[PDB]
């Protein structure tokens, strides 16, 4: 070689915490998640990278709907998708669970479903 | 109480995310480079370059360089998803030069040390 290579060990964590930031603002935002009444905003491009479910959903501002998905647990599973960071109270877990499996979001399904299941 | 990290997941989304731009899906950003023709990610964008971001604040976005050599940009590009910059020692003033009209300083300074351990 005898070129410029350089990663930035900072950026990505930052980045996040940016684009996490930019999702609380509702900057930018592409999509309207409507949880039984409660809404939250949030970016196209991540949500698909997280969900093969919503990414069927959007290869066809997106609107989206759901009458049974608790709104605290998608506020749970939308910071995940943007900090791969996942924190619930013991009560609120069973309804993460049902939100994970109906985004298909399998690796939180899998990290919930077993916190319960020990239980 | 529950709580995880999946330290999986921002390898592996990055890596999405860069897929998503490289095949042109969910973009929002048109950047217009002498003739070369690239999409991105506002949002993604927008954590990485001050100037893009003050921009965006004024349809999908067209923006406009003329003066930037388009290799320079899409190791830009590369950058601001993946956190890797790699550039040809005769590429890195025209990285040097696209990162200072950006405004994507980490980026700036290093290839201003690079050049500048050089003459």
């Amino acid at each position: 070689n005898g070129y410029l290579m350089f990663e930035d060990e900072n950026f990505i964590e930052s980045s996040v915490a940016k684009l996490n930031a930019l999702r609380k603002s509702g900057q930018f935002c592409d999509v309207r998640l409507q949880v039984c009444g409660h809404e939250m905003l949030a970016h196209r491009a991540v949500l698909a990278c997280c969900s093969p479910y919503l990414f069927e959903i959007f290869n066809s501002i997106s609107h989206v709907k759901f009458d049974d998905l608790n709104p605290e647990a998608v506020e749970v599973l939308l910071n995940y998708a943007y900090t791969a960071q996942l924190k619930a109270d013991k009560e609120l877990v069973k309804d993460v669970y049902s939100a994970a499996k109906k985004l298909k979001m399998d690796r939180v399904k899998q990290v919930c479903g077993d916190y319960l299941l020990s239980r």
